[PDB]
């Protein structure tokens, strides 16, 4: 008997399907806990401890790991963020220079504190010329209710949640754009690995296997009931907002996966881990980490 603790959190995207459908246990046979995090340093420190085996990364949280030794390699990507990750605030706030001396909240070392930092970085605005401040997304919804900050730079349900009474400032498409693209994977534990490969390719499989209908055709594939109360439901947000977030990254063929898995993730993480060095957010970046990444489970 074989039980896995699959850390995931909460981006709309076409995987959730398989989540949804319970694919990933019914093929493997495995007995899976899903458990839902609030962002991905919670996720290291799991994965760290060796109370999740198998969980979703952001590329900033995935590059601290990498720097610690956490025995942890990617083994597939979720998903190239784009537009579903945005910097949402205040509609007093329209240019870049209104953010000085406003509080703006991120999840820290989140791909959307990576990318606020990237942002201010190409707007010519120092860092500490903004209040930016450490909260999960539960509370960033929270104290934007109570217009206790000014904006926020999140994902979903907090991304939509905010929308709907801010604007959106930039977006990680275009902070991609400028220089500083992010990622989502997936990674895996070592010591499960060498244990359960074939668990391991099975998870694999059914990410992979639930993002080739949309990559095949997006538009008909979210023309499918199934799909969007899938995702709305594990997501946490209304149906009519799915469409938007789920078009708001890109995904990949087995083609691409391989092809990325194969040295372009690993430029990736050294590209992620030093300019998070250079922001003060890591002491020391590795001019490699082939040992955080691997094809061979799909």
């Amino acid at each position: 008997m074989v039980n896995v603790t699959v850390a995931y959190q909460t981006s709309a995207e076409p995987a959730k399907v398989a989540q949804a459908d319970n694919t990933f246990a019914k093929e493997s046979g495995a007995t899976v806990d899903w458990r839902k995090f609030d962002s991905g340093a919670s996720i290291v420190r799991a994965l760290a401890s060796g109370d999740v085996q198998i969980g979703n990364l952001g590329s900033s949280p995935l590059a601290v790991a990498a720097s610690q030794q956490v025995p942890i390699e990617v083994f597939l990507l979720a998903s190239k963020l784009g537009n579903s990750e945005a910097l949402v605030v205040k509609k007093t706030i329209s240019k870049p220079e209104d953010l000085i001396g406003k509080r703006i909240a991120v999840p820290f070392i989140s791909t959307t504190h990576y990318s606020l930092l990237a942002a201010l970085k190409h707007w010519g605005i120092k860092p500490g010329q903004v209040e930016i401040v450490n909260l999960q997304p539960p509370a960033i919804i929270a104290a934007w209710q109570r217009g206790d900050i000014d904006g926020a730079y999140v994902w979903a349900p907090a991304v939509n949640a905010l929308e709907k009474d801010g604007k959106v400032l930039t977006d990680s498409e275009q902070v991609g754009q400028w220089g500083a693209p992010t990622l989502d994977v997936w990674v895996v534990r070592k010591d499960f690995a060498e244990k359960h490969p074939e668990v391991v390719k099975a998870f694999a499989k059914s990410a992979i296997d639930a993002q080739q209908p949309y990559i095949a055709n997006p538009d008909v594939w979210l023309k499918q009931p199934e799909n969007i109360s899938k995702l709305a439901r594990l997501s946490g947000v209304p149906e009519g907002d799915v469409p938007g977030l789920v078009k708001g990254n890109t995904y990949l063929t087995p083609q691409q996966q391989t092809a990325e898995l194969t040295g372009p993730v690993n430029k990736a993480i050294i590209d992620t881990a030093q300019f998070l060095k250079e922001q003060g957010k890591v002491p020391a970046v590795a001019n490699d980490y082939s040992q955080y990444v691997t094809s061979r489970f799909v």
